[PDB]
RNA sequence: AGAGAGAG
């Protein structure tokens, strides 16, 4: 445990970028994981939502970069285009002063423009989503020759059944000596088993499941009775609220579109976000929510992981998540870096089992919503 | 399953 960025043997010009970004003291995960990452160990880093995992790996990557080698030295993957873009902006701002280059390799962007930029000069760090990154590797416009660090953010999503093969196909193009770093708020037992295909006696920084939920996010439930409409329950509640910014999670794209329309039909101002929209529209919606121009986003799990909007203080689970790990991530959209937030769960009878599994596994208190608001 | 995840 190192409690000061000055105590981490970081180059002075990386420190200029850290302090310019506004950080003053390292968070708990930063105090524990930056040094092992810099030293080149494989690291599994679990830590509570919103406590600074991004800068943990960005700082470690930037300290390792050989700036005058104009070649890609580090590859970071994320499960969604929005998260990859967010991560890219953090690395680029931390690395700006020292002159590290960081390029986003994500789907839905002009390929010719990207290929020309890569042809101009290989960026030091690539942050991307797996499909586009593997495409660029396969076309040979991205070279793995000097990649010595491979970071999976949201690692347990990236190593799930639907992604692990994409990750493994990219991993095949990397040198055997590549350092591997995995970070997530959740690290379930099945994923930790999978990590042996990727990693060599790694350092494990884990959180006890009964201590994972954030103290500052008050969790509540509302029972929806059999004859009641969940839509009325949300609208009645939504009226009695003064929102700064809020996220409402829905399990399907179809239902996001439907709910957005219903809410507009009751003169509520919301915007919708999901993965079947054009990337230009996704970018606009995200930008307007980050800036505070729209106050309430209705979304799928596209935005459950990693997305950081400080002003979000309210999460509503209109549908409960289909796996318990996404519960942690969804409610973690509020309460970023020690702010107090609220999460509200709508619970129909068929939802009780799901919510019960969440409560007992994480040993967390979910209380009946009071009238205080 | 859902949700994500290249190009054309
Ligand atoms: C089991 O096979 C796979 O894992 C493959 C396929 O799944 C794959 O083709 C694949 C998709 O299939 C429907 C969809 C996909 O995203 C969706 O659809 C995109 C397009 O619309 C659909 O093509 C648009 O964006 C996404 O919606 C927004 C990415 C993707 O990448 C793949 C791929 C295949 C070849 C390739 O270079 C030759 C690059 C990517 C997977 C892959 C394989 C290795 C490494 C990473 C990813
Ligand atoms: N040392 C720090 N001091 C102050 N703010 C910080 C520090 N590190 C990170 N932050 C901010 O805390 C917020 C959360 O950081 P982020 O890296 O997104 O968290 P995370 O641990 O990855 N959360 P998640 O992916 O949802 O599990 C961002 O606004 C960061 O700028
Ligand atoms: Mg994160």
């Amino acid at each position: 445990i190192v409690d000061s960025f000055d105590d981490m043997n970081l180059s002075e010009s990386l420190l200029r970028g850290i302090y310019a970004y506004g950080f003053e003291k390292p968070s708990a995960i930063q105090q524990r994981a930056i040094l092992p990452c810099i030293k080149g160990y494989d690291v599994i880093a679990q830590a509570q939502s919103g406590t600074g995992k991004t800068a943990t790996f960005a700082i470690s990557i930037l300290q390792q970069i050989e700036l005058d080698l104009k070649a890609t030295q580090a590859l970071v993957l994320a499960p969604t285009r929005e998260l990859a873009q967010q991560i890219q902006k953090v690395v680029m701002a931390l690395g700006d002063y020292m002159g590290a280059s960081c390029h986003a390799c994500i789907g839905g962007t002009n390929v010719r423009a990207e290929v020309q930029k890569l042809q101009m000069e290989a960026p030091h760090i690539i942050v991307g989503t797996p499909g586009r990154v593997f495409d660029m590797l396969n076309r040979r416009y991205l070279s793995p020759k000097y990649i010595k660090m491979f970071v999976l953010d949201e690692a347990d999503e990236m190593l799930s059944r639907g992604f692990k093969d994409q990750i493994y196909d990219i991993f095949q193009k990397l040198n055997s000596n590549t350092q591997v770093v995995l970070l997530s708020a959740t690290m379930p037992s099945d994923v930790l088993e999978v990590t042996k295909k990727f990693m060599r006696d790694p350092i494990r920084i884990l959180v006890k499941k009964e201590e994972l939920t954030l103290e500052g996010i008050r969790q509540f439930y509302i029972n929806v009775e059999r004859e009641e409409w969940k839509l009325d329950t949300l609208c009645d509640l939504y009226e009695t609220l003064t929102i700064t910014q809020a996220v409402i999670f829905i399990n399907t794209r179809r239902k996001v579109d439907w709910l957005t329309e219903k809410m507009h039909a009751r003169d509520f101002t919301v915007s919708a976000m999901h993965g079947d929209m054009d990337q230009k529209e996704r970018d606009v919606i995200m930008r307007e929510f980050r800036s505070g121009s729209s106050r309430v986003l209705i979304t799928t799990d596209l935005l459950a992981r990693g997305i950081d909007v400080q002003q979000v203080s309210l999460v509503i689970n209109y549908d409960l998540p289909t796996n318990r790990e996404n519960y942690i991530h969804r409610i973690g959209r509020g309460g970023r870096f020690g702010r107090k937030g609220v999460a509200i769960n709508m619970v129909t009878e068929e939802d009780k089992r799901t919510l019960r599994d969440i409560e007992t596994f994480y040993n967390t208190s979910i209380e009946e919503m009071p009238l205080n608001v």
